């Protein structure tokens, strides 16, 4: 038995962004994932300094033509990110529509990268024809998504200030296309205090009887003094990986995400503090290797509120 | 404690060859592996098909540069393979050599491939003008240098009939740089019947010893894409595990490509029926599950002191 997955992302020699961030955790855990390289940089945009070249959508579509013609276009999974421009993304989107059709089981998840906000104003980190595209070419072939508070409100159109307008909003993307919608960060307010981030997570879903019903929960995580970059698209694969292995429990797949994360960042943290005092992008590169265990079966160190 | 490696090599989106055959292994070791993807291409070669895109060397060199402008360029050991063009191999030469100004206790580990020998007519896979390069800008430079017989007769410009001859040869290899050569594999014969393959190993390390070591493997009915490039990159992880214990080393190289090959041929047949030769598709290794036997490879050949 094997779980194929194509994940279409960019990669860096140095550090963990990415088809690098999403890669060896999936295969850590028997996936069979092929990365697509939709970039080849020296890091990420994060550091002082990056060069590097990127793959465009005649090339992408080579690259696929390589295998469709040895009749290796069949996989169970899709992943996409960070997509720089339309070209591709409408390239992506024909090639995800080609691979629904070899195989309509095939789940496609998407991290609609779109931008994010500092510290209460949010703006685009890339090019803003790529929102109607995300809106009515991508979304719509999507079965899970994971943005973030700025990228939903970019594609419902509406803003977030509550937990409930962040349910309704995800029952608006749920209208996209999506069964799976999970929104990966938000400043929305916690009980816990100011110094934690919400995470939203909501999927629809028929049991075996046959009713179609929705699991909705809520996670407030404790935040990390740091800025990391690789993250979302960890979680993104992390979630892949564990609604895989528990489909009927989004409870316990966010549950398992969120504390690999955690783990992760934890050992991330300790080690950049020690070779700085303020870490650089470098230093605070995710210590994915050391993580192996905790990617493998990560102790649980944060329980979702059920809503 | 991290020990960062810089491998370059070719990428594939399907199957394992190139950095796909050394990157997750020497991830799930604990390296930070760092991969630079001289091509990228649909699938191998030994395909039917098969679509791509090349790095030049002007492109590997911009990737250099950021992560110099970074002071990213420390590394503790670099890893080449299959190149195909003779500027790129060029360039790699002048990255390795700065890498070396940079951290002069850099371990080099250089797969230099150049072709093989079918039925018992070797032939080259590279353009001939690799060879020039190779013998006397790329293997002057590497600490491990991990040549199939073909290539180490190409570059001692030898021909070997026997296991003294190849010892003689890998002795020529040390002079031109290099204190670990194992020759891969070879038609030599075993005592173990004809169904077997050799692999020698040979380590040059106030005293100046020698280390030498004979494996006989039991050979596979099935032509694998990707094993020598996993060979070379477990060999530098064993070596860094058990640094003046070729002996070991080996042993754990040779039985960690054992169990997934073993692995690797069964799916293979499951999948092509009884009777039916599996396909290249089908021959891909079975690399994420044998993640078990890359960490820790019940050992299951012992090699012979020579
Ligand atoms: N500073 C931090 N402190 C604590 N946890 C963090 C921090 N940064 C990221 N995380 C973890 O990373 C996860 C996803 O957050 P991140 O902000 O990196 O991506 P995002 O903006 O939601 O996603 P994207 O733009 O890729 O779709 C969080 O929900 C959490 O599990
Ligand atoms: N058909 C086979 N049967 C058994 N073992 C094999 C077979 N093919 C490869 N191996 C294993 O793969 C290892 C390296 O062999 P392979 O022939 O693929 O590369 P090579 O020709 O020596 O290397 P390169 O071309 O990369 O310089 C062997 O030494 C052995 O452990
Ligand atoms: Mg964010
Ligand atoms: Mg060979
Ligand atoms: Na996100
Ligand atoms: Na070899």
């Amino acid at each position: 038995e094997e779980c194929r997955v194509l994940s279409i992302q960019s990669h860096v020699i140095r550090g963990y962004v990415g088809n690098r961030a999403a890669t060896f955790p999936l295969q850590v855990l028997g996936f069979e994932i092929d990365a697509v390289n939709s970039v080849q940089f020296s890091n990420h945009t994060g550091y002082a300094h990056w060069k590097g070249q990127v793959l465009n959508s005649d090339e992408l579509q080579e690259l696929y033509e390589g295998l469709r013609l040895n009749n290796m276009n069949k996989y169970d999974y899709v992943l996409t990110g960070y997509t720089r421009d339309k070209s591709f993304l409408a390239m992506v989107v024909d090639i995800v529509q080609e691979l629904k059709q070899q195989n309509p089981r095939l789940v496609y998840v998407c991290d609609p990268v779109l931008g994010d906000k500092w510290d209460g104003e949010g703006s685009m980190y890339v090019p803003e024809d790529l929102l109607p595209v995300y809106k009515e070419k991508v979304v719509p072939l999507a079965d899970i998504i994971t943005p973030n508070q700025f990228e939903a409100e970019l594609l419902s159109g509406r803003k977030i200030h509550s937990q409930e307008e962040a349910l309704r909003v995800m029952d608006m993307l749920h209208s996209m296309g999506p069964d799976t919608v999970v929104i990966t960060s938000s400043d929305l307010p916690s009980p816990q205090g100011s110094n934690y981030l919400i995470v939203l997570g909501s999927q629809r879903r028929r049991n075996p009887a046959g009713s179609v019903v929705m699991e909705r929960i809520r996670m407030d995580i404790r935040k990390v003094d740091a800025v990391f970059v690789g993250t979302g698209d960890l979680f993104a694969a992390m979630l892949l990986a564990w609604t895989h292995k528990h489909p009927n429990n989004l409870k316990v797949a966010c549950e398992k995400t969120v504390s690999t994360l955690h783990h992760v960042l934890q050992r991330t943290i300790q080690c950049a503090k020690a070779q700085a005092v303020r870490p650089s992008p470098m230093q605070l590169e995710l210590r994915m290797v050391q993580s192996k265990r905790d990617i493998e079966d990560p102790e649980i160190v944060v329980q979702a509120t059920v809503l």
